[PDB]
């Protein structure tokens, strides 16, 4: 627990610590093997995003019971590479960074599972499966999106969702040109035990070559023995997931809907408009599973494997709402991820041999600024849990989409090998940290 | 060493880690008492600020030999309080934050060494002195500024620099009105062994009351046994500092000048103006000591105390140049601080009982964004050590001063009791962390 201990107005009332941590931290240092690993990613969830969410939902002296509860903490770098020069591109996006932590190799913006020479490298999920471990891959984004795709697809551009776009934009990857295929096709080949998110639309496409040509990717998946689920009840009803009967969850056409509604931030929004209170999204159908609900079934099913499992969970629409300059959406999805993180930590503490890691792919735009702020970008004032006004600014783009930022950001871990995120690290160190904790070996 | 291990374009080339860190971290953890403490403060040095400076000066896969070399890392919160309501004010400035880590109590923006009720609370420096330890207070800002002042003065507004402004803005603190006096006057009463910085301008004021009425504050310091120095040569000539002969260095009228020159960022600066390469500041002559030079002498002098010392070092102009939207100024002062930190770490490793801490009072405005970025605020393109462009954006103020931000930010530490910065903590925990490490007590 790291909430403020009492009266924040009085001596010692805002302390998050009750005593000395040296002994407690020594007991958090284990070098034994990790049987399991859970990696939780908030896209765009930099330190600013975390703090804003905490201030709003739990108050400034509050405490995220998931996100803030991991004891070993550091800052890590996530610069991408310029494809032509091989020099740092200081502001990454999902693909290059997901490639980075999943392969241990830097690459260029747009690349999935390939280096700057367009050459494939194996992913941590692929290596876990080879060693006999179960594998899970979960995202509130469409499943073709870069973060979940990176674990199961190798392509020259992240836009190559299905056969149609792959033939056009990844000619070398296309199936009818001898390549491994589209993101969705490769995801089906990768055959993770558990795969849950959105992105049903691309599954409507039919493959133009290969053993299942003329069939929709939906039909292919079924033909190859996958269980299809599309809402929370059916997901819940699933009792097993393995190589004979892998689980595919498709819970929306595109991205899964956000939990909180609020107005878009506006020019002089914190001056011209009144303080905003977030409400639940009334357009989110009740049958859509939450990130934590998806995480529950995943952990339940994957943990059946005696040898162990690897699971990745992505809170995606933190980035998306950050891009859209929508604090309520953005905070809402940070709250959504905290729930999922709680599930993973609850499992991990009971099981005793699980490494849980929580971080983001890169920083983003949202900044917490003073209430009187008069800024050139998009701003909005919110009513927090404290009963006080917080203002948020998005001031790095004139166009309709607010931009990523290149600042280093928090990485936190719990369990075996958690030490390897403390201090300054690079995103690629996370690959090798995970590789080493599971005792995995290159083919 | 946490630099990129090799060729950043190849597998494992961007790794900052050479192996498992568990055994290394176990060694780093000591609960024995700290004999000395060095607290280094980069004013406004958020994780964005650290990253931008590293990217520029050392390249993306580079490594600050001071700043990035502290092994025990975390994230801490620095929200202030609204004076009337006692609820969090989410974006602090230096007075409230410096007051928080120096007293262990939160307070309102503008308050120095007092709580929201205007009650005085003792500072870590005052308590150190009381216990017999030696005390140092070093800054590139004018010494009246909130970060160094917070250790030695208790006033209701940080603007109460000297008698003149105190009578008007802190009438209850004014000396002629029964109070302890202006910041400068209370500083002279506090009588730290070592006090180095700018702010000579205010010492030209005369006191309106008390034992040294009619005399200038400079004359007062002379009469009370202080050694005054005004340049690097004289500073170096000083052989001892103690309560019989305290040292006061005044190296500029106001703030000490910055190392690096570069143009101010502008609207569409990264588009319409060429990439910038920082140069040395021609109007900072070498007779003005650097922060590391001041840190050297301070460490030399204070370390002669058998019982131990407390030293605070502030790189003030990271904040100032961040406000002025000047990447070169801002980055140059971040480099300036890294040197001072190196001096602190070198001493700490040899001595073996010194706790060193590096952090910032709060986050700031500067953001690292993509080169093609088209932002509404002030931007600039810069040529890095990597031979690639990094753009910086300042997008939270339409007036002539870019604003702080509330994001939690990095705290790092080395030595005895350094475990207490790991995980999430509050800026006030830092007070209690330092107090316990030295074993200090209350009256
Ligand atoms: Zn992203
Ligand atoms: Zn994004
Ligand atoms: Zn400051
Ligand atoms: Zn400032």
């Amino acid at each position: 627990n790291r909430a403020a201990q009492g009266d924040i107005t009085a001596p010692g009332g805002a302390r998050r610590l009750t005593g000395d941590q040296t002994a407690a931290l020594r007991d958090s240092l284990s070098d034994k093997p990790a049987k399991n690993i859970i990696l939780l990613i908030g896209d765009g969830m930099g330190d600013s995003e975390i703090t804003a969410a905490r201030n709003y939902a739990e108050g400034a002296g509050g405490f995220f019971k998931g996100i803030d509860a991991l004891p070993l903490t550091g800052q890590y770098t996530h610069y991408a590479l310029n494809k032509k020069t091989g020099k740092p591109d200081y502001v990454t996006a999902s693909a290059a960074s997901a490639t980075a932590w999943s392969t241990g190799v830097k690459t260029y913006n747009g690349a999935l599972g390939v280096d700057i020479h367009e050459k494939d490298h194996p992913t941590i999920l692929e290596m876990a499966k080879a060693a006999g471990l179960a594998t899970g891959n979960v995202s509130t984004a469409e499943l073709q999106a870069a973060t979940p795709a990176a674990l199961v697809a190798h392509v020259t551009s992240r836009k190559c969702y299905g056969p149609s776009a792959t033939s056009e934009k990844c000619p070398g990857n296309a199936l009818e040109k001898g390549g491994k295929g589209s993101i969705t096709e490769q995801l089906l080949n990768a055959r993770a035990d558990v795969t849950l998110g959105g992105g049903a639309k691309t599954f409507a496409e039919t493959a133009t070559a290969g053993e299942w040509q003329g069939k929709t990717l939906r039909e292919q998946a079924q033909a190859r023995g996958y269980q299809l689920v599309s809402d929370a009840a059916s997901l819940n009803s699933v009792t097993e997931a393995n190589q004979q009967k892998p689980l595919l969850g498709l819970f929306a056409d595109g991205n899964m809907p956000v939990r909180w509604l609020g107005p878009k931030a506006t020019y002089h929004g914190n001056i011209d408009k009144p303080a905003v209170t977030c409400t639940p999204n009334p357009q989110r159908n009740d049958s859509v599973p939450t990130l934590a609900q998806m995480t529950d079934k995943a952990i339940e099913l994957l943990s059946k494997n005696e040898k162990g499992f690897f699971l990745q969970v992505e809170g995606a629409s933190i980035d998306k709402q950050d891009h859209a300059a929508n604090p309520c959406g953005q905070i809402g999805e940070t709250v959504d991820l905290d729930e999922a993180v709680q599930r993973a930590l609850e499992f991990a503490k009971k099981e005793g041999n699980t490494l849980v890691i929580v971080t983001a792919d890169h920083a983003h735009a949202s900044q917490i600024v003073a209430p009187d702020t008069k800024a050139p970008g998009l701003t909005q004032a919110l009513n927090t849990k404290d009963g006080a006004v917080m203002v948020m600014s998005y001031g790095n783009s004139e166009e309709d989409s607010q931009e990523h930022t290149g600042s280093q950001l928090r990485i936190a871990a719990y369990g075996p090998h958690a030490a390897n995120v403390v201090g300054l690290t690079d995103q690629t160190d996370l690959f090798y940290t995970m590789k080493a904790a599971l005792g995995l070996k290159s083919a």
